[PDB]
């Protein structure tokens, strides 16, 4: 019982880990949509 | 002690699938929002 | 045993709190950024 929670919470970690890379590649992504959005701005305005 | 170890394990689970689906969420918006944005590029180039 | 168990739940949930928190700014961003293209989007038609 010990060894089947030991082995829940190492997959737990490791989605952990792909959520974590995940947000990083998101948070890139919004840097980037927000400095088109500014492009844009600067253009129009 | 261990059942309240699963029970916290299974809290942590249920946690982890609703953060899952919060971050396809934001990935289809963030979609959206990249096309919207090019949408305006190519209209304002 | 049980307490290095213990010991990484609460690694983990820690981390989730940390997760949860950028999620929601990330949310926030991204309601700001599509803001400002609907914004765009009126200033242009
Ligand atoms: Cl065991
Ligand atoms: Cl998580
Ligand atoms: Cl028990
Ligand atoms: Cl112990």
């Amino acid at each position: 019982r010990m060894k089947q929670i030991e082995d829940k919470i190492e997959e737990i970690e490791s989605k952990q880990k792909k959520i974590e890379n995940e947000i990083a590649r998101i948070k890139k992504l919004l840097q980037l949509t927000v400095w088109g959005i500014k492009q844009l701005q600067a253009r129009i305005l």
